[PDB]
């Protein structure tokens, strides 16, 4: 499956709108009162105003073509200093056979471009914002990992309950989309920030809709 719509919160609505408009172009953004949406290929993200006293952020990876990694990395570096880990400004993940690069947006969201070497198409054309393919990862940071995994299995997602680690990160998915299911607490790779529970809502290709409440419970909406 793929993510049709992801709803996230932000305490920096105005700066976020300016950042994404400059990055993707007005044609890929739609401003509303107290919220705006951005189009990322077949996926859309709607950023809504956060509650005062909160500064939500998330880890979002965006799929790009198998052959577009260096162009993607160059393009991303135009919007912010590339984040680094172990002093390197990119990573290779053998589990996903993918190359990744990162930048922070105005809210501190960890924005990753992930180029899956065998699980993404080869696009014989120049890379551009119009070549972002879909959302490839989103963190599902929950107060109950076991309960959450059990419910995602119903949402029809591939889940091997016997391998679910309640105190760690769990890669739930296949092909080009993986939900990063885990508890709050640990520092995210490439970031100074640690995983913390913030609300979000997600609508999948299969008509399944879910939400993470402000206390971290994963709930199937439809
Ligand atoms: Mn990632």
């Amino acid at each position: 499956a793929s993510i049709k719509q992801l709803t996230l919160y932000t305490a920096e609505l105005d700066r976020m709108l300016a950042f994404y408009t400059n990055m993707l172009g007005a044609q890929h953004v739609h401003e509303q009162a107290d919220a705006f949406t951005i189009q990322l290929g077949v996926s859309q993200i709607q950023f809504r105003a956060a509650a005062d006293g909160t500064k939500p952020f998330y880890h979002i990876a965006i799929n790009i073509a198998a052959n577009h990694f260096q162009e993607g990395k160059a393009w991303l570096s135009g919007f912010g200093e590339l984040l680094t880990e172990n002093d390197e400004d990119q990573a290779y993940f053998p589990f996903f056979n993918a190359y990744s690069c990162y930048v922070e947006d105005p809210s501190g969201n960890i924005i990753e471009l992930i180029s899956r070497q065998q699980a993404a198409p080869v696009l014989d054309k120049p890379f551009s914002a119009d070549q972002l393919l879909s959302i490839g990862e989103i963190n599902i940071t929950t107060s109950d990992v076991e309960q959450a995994a059990t419910r995602l299995k119903q949402a029809e997602l591939p889940v091997k309950l016997d391998q679910i680690e309640p105190a760690g990160l769990n890669f739930i998915g296949a092909q080009d989309l993986f939900l990063l299911l885990g508890p709050p607490g640990r520092r995210w790779l490439f970031s100074e920030r640690v995983a913390v529970i913030y609300p979000l809502q997600m609508e999948l290709d299969n008509g399944v809709s879910l939400a993470i409440t402000e206390t971290g419970e994963l709930v199937i909406l439809e």
